[PDB]
């Protein structure tokens, strides 16, 4: 049925105060944990996971609400699904396997738990790679017409419910799989494994999986960008060395020069483009693992 | 479906386009009234009597809408931009003996009417547009709190097929989602049921809606490009001009409604009239009394 894509790797499932976090450990050495974003879960690191188990104990991590991770209660202000509820719930799941400093790689929601848990508690990473993403706010006061075309999503995930919730119901097969090939650089579903789009098809074919993602959408829209706007005003940096990663087909190189951007917001940022669309792990995963291995180590 | 014009006659207009649906009433000078979305020419069903008594009242479906015919579109979505329109809508009024004719729009038909103006404007008497800036100010203002208010402008503008399989799970939800949330109540009580019929039968077609797409995709692009190039030019509607919004309506929420039209207009007069977007039906006395004043003069 679901394929599993990460042999040798134990499956856990993380017990905290919001819920069970469930996660693939592979590897030993330094704890790394991986995350991972939308419309996706854990298992688009499939490809990069085993070259990083060669040198760190890898926790491959299904974010709150996702995936096969408990969905947390959400609240008018889409409380558990801000990113810096997110990375409390993710801190307190690590706290549980003994790690209280790990490396961090996120890519898409991921990436904005990661940079928001970087900001947050520095403490907790010794070193941080963001995939793919700007910060929350600079999407936002960067909103123009050309970018409200292209990550329309945004606008449109954070409607009121049941307004998204219910146009997703109109064809969930097609829209998870829409996004996923759009976003590519080939433009289809051909970078992708087939098992690892089963994984995503089945966890979008659940309403209430897919209302979570909507709350997430939701936080980005007004409490996350709210959280980041404080630390722009207040001059906020992210003093742990941080790798910006993006594909020059993703998301993130249209808005502005990613490495530029994070410059602004990292006091030690090393960055690269990717020859890849949005998901790098998976359309180049040789480069980025690379990437990976070369700066956590 | 209800025959909400008593007394109006039915016009078929055959045009280049396709036929044009037009109810046709009264006597006088001729005055062509364009509906938006997601409606049809009934909307005019409250205003048309008063506006009959001293006007041949033309309430017609935008090409593509209602009960007209609907061009097949093409990777520039030409049939559904507002030039293209606004051409078939001169054709259709040809088609009658009028051209030379008073207009008053609304929404989408409100964008058909100035660009109208701006491209033939000796075509129109007086010009009346209700509850819209013009599409390239509505583009220019795209910041966070308006993408999140018109989200629906990046949304249906998403390359075919996805809003089209996105909205064809539910159709009757989107249609009524639609109307409520831009009245003053938030609800359909503004409405009578007998047009919401009218409405939802409209919106149940997928070539309907497809056009719908067509028309916001247009609106995204070719729309933008051609009032780009009129206000970066200067050029100005010369046709006198009203310009009513509703106080809690759309074109309220981006900027002060009368400011922007005077940067497009050398002789625009405007007011607010309490009511959300659909002023003819929210407030078809208000409407109906700054038509006839605005007309007659």
């Amino acid at each position: 049925d679901l394929a599993d894509l990460f042999p040798g790797f134990g499956s856990e499932w993380i017990n905290t105060s919001s819920g069970r976090i469930f996660a693939r450990v592979g590897g030993d050495g330094p704890p790394l944990l991986l995350l991972h974003g939308f419309p996706q879960t854990h298992v688009m690191w499939h490809r990069v996971a085993p070259k990083l188990a060669e040198r760190f104990k890898v926790i491959v991590a299904d974010l709150p609400g996702y995936g096969w991770s408990d969905m947390p209660e959400s609240d008018e202000q889409h409380t558990p699904y801000t990113k810096r509820a997110m990375a409390k719930q993710l801190i307190e799941a690590m706290e549980q396997l003994g790690h209280v400093h790990f490396a961090l790689a996120g890519h898409d929601r991921g990436a904005r738990v990661s940079y928001r848990l970087a900001l947050d508690s520095p403490g907790r990473l010794s070193k941080l790679a963001v995939l793919d993403i700007l910060p929350t706010y600079e999407y936002w006061q960067r909103m123009n017409r050309a970018y409200a075309l292209k990550i329309y999503h945004w606008s449109f995930l954070a409607q009121p419910a049941p307004l998204p919730e219910n146009l997703l119901g109109g064809d969930p097969d097609f829209y998870v799989k829409a996004k996923l090939a759009s976003w590519t650089r080939a433009g289809d579903l051909s970078a992708f494994d087939p098992r690892a789009v089963e994984h995503y098809r089945i966890a979008f074919a659940d309403p209430m999986r897919r209302h979570v993602m909507c709350e997430d959408y939701r936080a980005g829209a007004y409490a996350d960008f709210e959280h980041d706007k404080i630390d722009v005003e207040a001059g906020n940096k992210i003093p742990v060395p941080m790798l910006a990663l993006w594909g020059a087909s993703g998301i993130a190189q249209s808005a502005a020069t990613p490495l530029d951007v994070w410059r602004k917001w990292a006091s030690d940022v090393q960055g690269a483009p990717i020859e890849s669309g949005h998901f790098l792990p998976e359309e180049a995963p040789d480069q980025t693992a690379e990437a990976l291995v070369r700066f956590f180590s």
